[PDB]
């Protein structure tokens, strides 16, 4: 929940940003070709007086409306003439993260393309960003994801949208209905196919595509690395604070359509056909507004995070993305064999600051920690002595003083949601790769002089520490950003972060002696034989270090000593 004070501050920023964006618009437009027809973009400036060509609102699928609601995306219809791509389209239907009202449109299957030069001297690395937001919020609007920092360099940057919430992730068991789930991930697949087939029209190299994303966008990038649907479509992946085997990254939601339908007024019985017929006629704002009530008492008890999201699909279809649990998909995944970079911030769990302020009794979960034991290890009642013993191990790892604290809780959150699933993924993947390198980073640069709207969500004004999503301020311009002095630590961090990402996108190796402060860095990928992970720690300096989280990671791993087949 955001304070009325911040809500007014945000409204002011929205208006000032609109007029800034007018002043950053030039009168120069340009036409580019696509496989479906011509698109008109516009040349824009940044506050640093770089410039780029901007194409927003390029459709990669038919609008998923009418009969196409809840279905896999369908290829767009070609057009004659020139499609205006000089303004953004709407975002997927969602609850606005500040206003608390439903916004967006079902007509949301668009991507945006940015480059400083449409006819470059050499074909360019293509970087594709998949936004996070727990599969329920997010957008490719430049008030949050401005390309202004990346286009300083000679890359093509593409920001996609995909369907969110129940409209993107409804799943029904009945094969006749053709709603198996994961429509939003199938949207990402269709966008990646568009990019492969069209990036050359914007100066991009279709043989050198990098997909990256943060939070649910990292889980998404990983899903795109796992599924056969995308085999060979891109060439590097970057997983920023998340992956597809994170506990929050998938769910079995096939029974929840009936519950959502009932909340929306459905009077019938629980059969998929009648439930789907009702949901097809519902207003989309109503469905998205009610999503927050869908989890049952039993599901909340079992700590299910979100009602709708990526799911293991119940039957096979032509467009099936997840035919098995992602842990199993790792065993055969094409993306295990492309260069990969993974990392997290240095205090991920600081994201839950405001939740702990609202429910301080949450700290009592640290008394035994049994509710943090991985579900595959815990008895159903979480009362078995062995479950209590694993809880005690988690408690030892994170409770540093006599009484558990909110900081202890947030430290635990960093591990359960980010560091431990990283570790489990690295170790699983080593069994199913042929030497392709994986590099680790740790983002450890703290500033409140350059922020992004996630800080308002966690009520993070004045809070020290590098929270989940704090690094996005150094990758993307946003409407809370300001021009920073060239000599400032924030400016240098923009240069370093975009620089490392572009270097990795280009070569599959994130090191470059051209990046300031990187000269003396020896950044080796993680080897199967490594017992302690090494990472590039990004603070005011760039330093290789043993991952500070390693000891706690090993303590979590120790829970599986007598259950190694589940690790």
């Amino acid at each position: 929940n955001v304070s009325l004070m911040e809500k007014l501050k945000w409204k002011i920023k929205c208006i000032e940003n609109k007029f800034l964006n007018y002043r950053l618009t030039t009168n120069e437009t340009v036409v580019a070709e696509t496989e479906y027809g011509k698109v008109k973009g516009v040349k824009r400036l940044t506050v640093y007086d770089d410039s780029y060509y901007s194409f927003e609102g390029i459709p990669y699928a038919q609008p998923p409306v009418g009969e196409l609601r809840f279905k896999a995306p369908q290829r767009p219809t070609p057009w004659d003439g020139v499609r205006d791509c000089c303004n953004h389209k709407d975002k997927s239907v969602q609850v606005d993260f500040i206003a608390g009202k439903v916004c967006g449109s079902e007509d949301c299957l668009y991507l945006s393309v940015y480059t400083n030069n449409l006819n470059p001297e050499t074909k360019r690395p293509v970087l594709v960003y998949i936004h996070g937001g727990d599969f329920i919020i997010g957008e490719n609007h430049r008030d949050m994801y401005g390309p202004d920092y990346f286009i300083k360099k000679d890359v093509v940057l593409i920001n996609i949208q995909y369907r969110l919430g129940a409209l993107g992730f409804l799943s029904l068991n009945s094969e006749d209905l053709n709603v198996p789930g994961n429509a939003g991930l199938k949207d990402q697949v269709m966008a990646l196919r568009w990019i492969k087939n069209n990036c050359a029209n914007f100066g991009g190299n279709p043989d050198n595509i990098t997909v990256f994303g943060e939070s649910a966008g990292a889980a998404s990038t990983h899903y795109m690395m796992l599924t056969e649907q995308t085999r060979g479509l891109f060439h590097r992946g970057i997983l920023m604070s998340g992956n597809a085997i994170c506990p929050w990254a998938n769910t079995q939601c096939q029974h929840r359509a009936f519950t959502l339908a009932k909340l929306a007024g459905y009077k019938g019985e629980d059969n998929d056909k009648d439930v789907l017929e009702f949901l097809m006629k519902a207003k989309p704002q109503d469905l998205i507004k009610l999503e927050e009530k869908v989890l049952t008492l039993e599901e909340r008890t079992n700590m299910v995070v979100f009602p709708f999201g990526p799911t293991v699909e119940p039957y096979q279809t032509a467009d099936c993305v997840l035919p098995k649990h992602p842990r199993e998909m790792v065993k055969t995944a094409w993306g295990n064999s492309i260069p990969t970079m993974m990392g997290n911030t240095s205090y991920e769990g600081l994201f839950f600051t405001s939740i702990l302020k609202q429910m301080p009794m949450l700290v009592k979960e640290l008394e035994t920690c049994v509710n943090f034991v991985p579900s595959e290890l815990a008895d159903a009642e979480r009362t078995a002595p062995e479950t209590l013993e694993m809880g005690a191990k988690i408690k030892k790892a994170h409770v540093t003083g006599e009484t558990p604290t909110a900081d202890n809780f947030m430290d635990l959150c960093s591990h359960i949601y980010f560091w431990f699933p990283m570790h489990r993924l690295l170790q699983l993947r080593f069994n199913h790769t042929s030497g392709t390198p994986v590099y680790l980073y740790r983002f450890d640069f703290d500033s409140e002089d350059l922020i992004n709207p996630y800080r308002i969500m966690r009520s993070g004004r004045g809070v020290k520490g590098v929270s989940h999503a704090d690094e996005l301020s150094y990758f993307f311009w946003n409407q809370l950003a300001k021009r920073m002095p060239k000599e400032s630590r924030e400016y240098k961090t923009i240069e370093r972060m975009t620089g490392i990402w572009i270097q990795f996108a280009t070569t599959g190796n994130p090191y470059s002696n051209e990046i300031e402060g990187m000269e003396n860095v020896s950044w080796d990928p993680i080897k199967k034989s490594d017992e302690v992970y090494k990472c590039l720690n990004i603070s005011d300096e760039l330093k290789m270090i043993d991952v500070p989280e390693m000891d706690k990671i090993k303590q979590w791993e120790s829970m599986f000593e007598k259950h190694r087949d589940l690790f």
